[PDB]
């Protein structure tokens, strides 16, 4: 029961917090895949959750240092300044898996900008947000869960990574206004005529209706093309893979059958997760 076990187990525990979807299917991996996914997930929370830790950048310049110290001393022990066990289970993950670590940096820089948010002009900038945050993501996690990592692996795990990214920015549409954030495109709100705050106050309609409609046959296109080459990923992360998408693409239907709310964050019961599950095996 070693301090490495002890390191890896944080990192099992701030998943399981946060991320009840993935959660929910990556633990399923088999021990050292599920291991390696924990750490990453440890180390993009720290980084997404940097900011309100002080106020400035502060934690984040920390996180980078921690991070380009082990992309450069992968052997060598290192006192790290941000968090100690995150970083400590990365650096084994690293010693044994060929990470992108330009995928963290893409990452990191996108929540340095995320400070001086502007809204994006055209679904053009939207995607490339959705790149930095999420399709960075897939990036990192492609040596873990393929064995033979070529380009067409990258792209589809990019792909994957940007679609449930653009489902999150769909389930969350309230949330995000209440932070001054919206994601919608000035170009895509207005040809659809929608003006977040109104809807925020006077509840939905057929407009907003529709373009919120138009970002999601986006993200189920492209969660159908990555389904279609779910080959790339080694064996027994398929399936996992699967469950992952399939739970987070319900999450599309909950947002439908709560008809579109601002007011709350819907979710997939536990329950109906190990239903998708089912379904799955019985395919493979
Ligand atoms: C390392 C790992 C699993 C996740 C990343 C963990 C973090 C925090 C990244 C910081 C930026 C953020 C927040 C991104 C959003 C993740 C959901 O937020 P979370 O808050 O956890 O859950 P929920 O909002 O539902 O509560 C997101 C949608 C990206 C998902 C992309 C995946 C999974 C790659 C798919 C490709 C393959 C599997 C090849
Ligand atoms: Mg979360
Ligand atoms: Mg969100």
């Amino acid at each position: 029961m070693t301090m490495m076990d002890m390191n890896f187990k944080y990192c099992h525990k701030i998943m399981k917090k946060h991320s009840k979807s993935f959660s929910y299917a990556f633990d399923l991996l088999p021990e050292d895949q599920r291991k390696a996914v924990w750490a990453i997930y440890a180390v993009c929370r720290k980084i997404d959750d940097s900011i309100d830790v002080y106020g400035d950048i502060q934690f984040l310049n920390q996180i980078k240092e921690d991070i380009q110290s082990i992309e450069k001393y992968p052997y060598e022990y290192h006192h790290f300044q941000s968090d100690r066990r995150i970083m400590m289970a990365l650096q084994h993950v690293a010693q044994h898996k060929n990470i992108a670590f330009q995928s963290f940096y893409n990452l990191i820089d996108t929540v340095y900008k995320d400070q001086h948010f502007t809204m994006f002009e055209t679904d053009a900038e939207l995607f490339g947000y959705c790149y930095g945050v999420a399709g960075t993501v897939g990036e990192v996690l492609t040596p873990i869960l393929s064995d033979h990592e070529t380009h067409q692996t990258y792209d589809v795990a990019r792909r994957l990574g940007e679609s449930l990214q653009l489902i999150n920015i769909l389930r969350d549409v309230g949330e995000d206004f209440e932070n001054e954030r919206i994601y919608f495109s000035k170009q895509r709100l207005k040809q659809y005529e929608v003006d977040i705050a109104e809807v925020y106050q006077n509840g939905v309609n057929n407009h907003y209706i529709d373009l919120w409609e138009y970002y999601a046959a986006i993200a189920e296109k492209d969660f159908r093309d990555v389904m279609d080459q779910i080959k790339v990923f080694s064996i027994e992360a398929q399936p996992i893979i699967e469950l992952a998408a399939r739970i987070y693409i319900e999450i599309l239907d909950e947002v439908r059958q709560a008809n579109y709310t601002l007011h709350e964050r819907v979710f997939v019961e536990k329950r109906k997760k190990a239903k998708l599950f089912h379904e799955i095996n019985s395919k493979y």
